[PDB]
């Protein structure tokens, strides 16, 4: 279940801007000193940025891809990694059982050649888009300020401010997707053939 | 220092910091060798509120018609505590606990050759669980953990408000997951559209 | 009217949370040292389990059991297991006196070759779905914070969590009965035949 033992100067400035909600100054490289100050800013940052992955978006799911087995097994590890697998169509039949992929229908482990899936990858700090980059920040810049340094009057402006934050994601994707009532979905776009 | 160096930790010790990150405080190493309070007080309040993640609702967590077998020699069926909810198939389900056994209410007996059709919920670990419950699980345990221990108010009500936005996620999950059909899916309006 | 002399590991897990409550930390076995603080732990979840039997739920509830008389008494004792004794059909005839079940319209006592009732039998904290077995510890755990240590922004979380725990509970015979308006009842399934 994911550590964070390498670093990244895009990730980095994020540690920084977290130990900022505190009121802490910059901490220069996280090769790291004995501050819990620093070794909590990233852990939360961590914790949400699989919130933030855990949910929706569309770029985050990767559509119809293939698991393959070990032919020897034959099973599919079903890793920490994975965040949410659900099938394609309707009514999902995959859940884990020991980290394994699992049918609760065919009431079986064991199955060749592949499935078809949607996979939310789980991503780094990096590997996403600004709005979002901005957005796992400050929703840890609150539970960051709620569990160590608990002001309420810093914080009731931060949560102000990741809301706002969180409307400029869920204006990204609107966007991204680019997505249709009347033409582009299932149902309603086979009613307008003429 | 490296790069690429992927690596993994203990899911269930991840949990058990993150508790003890929300009271406030450093995190601790490792669970065993039991000392420390914290370390079993996080995890008890882990276990205590997984069985009930898993008590609810949810439709990969419901596992529709297995077979109990009993014993050819009692010949019972063992109602283990593992077993959260035991329900029927169709409705007026039959079956309820008598000793630690199952016991159907409505032949008034308990022992029965060649098994059952039941859905039981079964309790699984804080693994084999999806991400978004797993979330729920610590942030609904970081409420009681709080409350029953770091008890000041105020960081209860922000945790409060948390553990609530993490129940939507997790609403948001099962109703993608079992895509569920009012019309096309169902027991009974799915044979009135038969033309 | 029933005793706590025996001991239970399932049990016991639930006197831990009663006893976290307060926040104190746990007892290892109830075989039993001086403290009355798990002394009265233990007894508010004995009172409380014969509330949570005393109502409602439907596998609790057996319909129509033969009670027994003594041949040569001849009549039935009416214990304390016993938590509420109706009829079968409507106006209820039986009633405790002295212990024993008592027609209040036939005006006697004793009577031969049974009866066909509806007993609530009470069960311990085991032999309990867990559903209720969560509220049987949240609903003890409000009395006995209130009772002993009684810090009034505890007790009020709690009261949302074993409302929280009762919602649950109400959720789960609902499913569990799978009671029928116009199918399954005693008068408009009647009115349905064609």
């Amino acid at each position: 279940s994911y550590d964070m033992n390498v670093e990244t100067a895009a990730e980095l400035s994020a540690v920084n801007d977290i130990l900022a909600s505190i009121g802490e100054p910059p901490v220069s490289t996280l090769e790291g000193d004995a501050n819990a100050d620093a070794a909590n800013a990233r852990r939360i940052l961590n914790k949400i940025n699989r919130q933030i992955q855990s949910r929706g978006w569309t770029f985050n799911i990767e559509e119809g891809i293939t698991l393959l087995p070990d032919v020897y097994s034959n099973l599919i590890v079903y890793s920490d990694d994975y965040l949410s697998l659900m099938s394609t169509s309707g009514q999902s039949i995959y859940v884990n059982r020991g980290g394994y992929v699992y049918d609760r229908t065919s009431q079986s482990d064991r199955f060749d050649s592949g499935i078809t899936v949607n996979i939310i990858r789980l991503r780094d700090y990096d590997e996403m888009p600004e709005c979002f980059r901005y957005w796992i920040v400050t929703k840890a810049s609150r539970q960051f300020n709620n569990r160590f340094f608990g002001a309420p009057e810093v914080e009731g402006v931060l949560q102000e401010e990741e809301d706002e934050a969180r409307r400029l994601c869920m204006e990204y994707e609107m966007d991204y997707g680019g997505y249709n009532m009347l033409d582009g979905d299932a149902f309603t776009s086979g009613l307008l053939t003429r």
